[PDB]
């Protein structure tokens, strides 16, 4: 990459008024103890008993391509769908003038893995200079908090080694 | 509708999947606002169901339409099978595919 640049998309505070955007942690990635979550996305859960339907929006406006990752959370039961979302029934849609996918959450009961009955898919995608890209969902989208305004330097490699920089 | 290959050769078939921007677009269109759409063949299956959502404006549409491409051996039959959202086929094409060459991208006249 010969230009890499972290910026907040959507900011944390002034973005999900009608959204919780706090108690989205888990101890499943715990920080020091406490339960915690991913930096650059955010887990919205119902505010009260209410999950209305989510619609946000960018446009790219940094001359540079923006690479943008969001999750799509896939519970274990209806119970914890129901407290979580607030609605039985769920879709997300993401987007732009390249990217476009309607995601129908998956509720099931998996093995535990790090005591987790369910799941969660992660995407990406890179959005054009001066392109939109437009967000929809009614619950179980893990919205995205930081970007990365990005010009990818030409093809190199990744090296897996225990030696020295 | 139902076509069997009786051509002697393989017959590429192309179709299309529309996907509205509103449920008022999808209304508008085919009447029914849960849709689906069925292609089959004897390698061939695939069942559609239309995703209704905005996307943003490229060449002043809100909605999208995937395009799909299938071959049907000789003597096979291809089914079509839609409630809605569904751009049929008019033209087919009896075709017959040598020995792999490839594409030329280039501004030499011919």
């Amino acid at each position: 990459v010969s230009s890499f640049e972290r910026f907040e998309i959507f900011p944390k505070t002034s973005s999900w008024p009608n959204h919780d955007s706090n108690k989205g942690v888990t101890a499943a990635c715990p920080h020091a103890g406490a339960k915690s979550f991913y930096k650059n996305l955010i887990w919205l859960v119902k505010k009260g008993n209410s999950y209305p339907k989510l619609s946000k929006s960018y446009i790219n406006d940094k001359g540079k391509e923006v690479l943008v990752l969001w999750g799509i959370h896939h519970p274990s039961t209806s119970a914890d769908q129901q407290s979580l979302y607030q609605n039985a029934d769920t879709y997300v849609f993401v987007g732009s003038s390249r990217y476009s996918k309607k995601f129908k959450p998956e509720i099931a009961i998996r093995p535990k893995v790090r005591d987790q009955e369910g799941r969660m898919n992660y995407y990406w995608t890179l959005v054009e200079p001066g392109d939109k890209i437009t967000f929809e969902a009614t619950g179980n989208l893990v919205v995205p908090r930081y970007a990365f305004a990005m010009e990818r330097n030409a093809g190199s490699g990744i090296i897996i080694s225990d030696t020295p920089v």
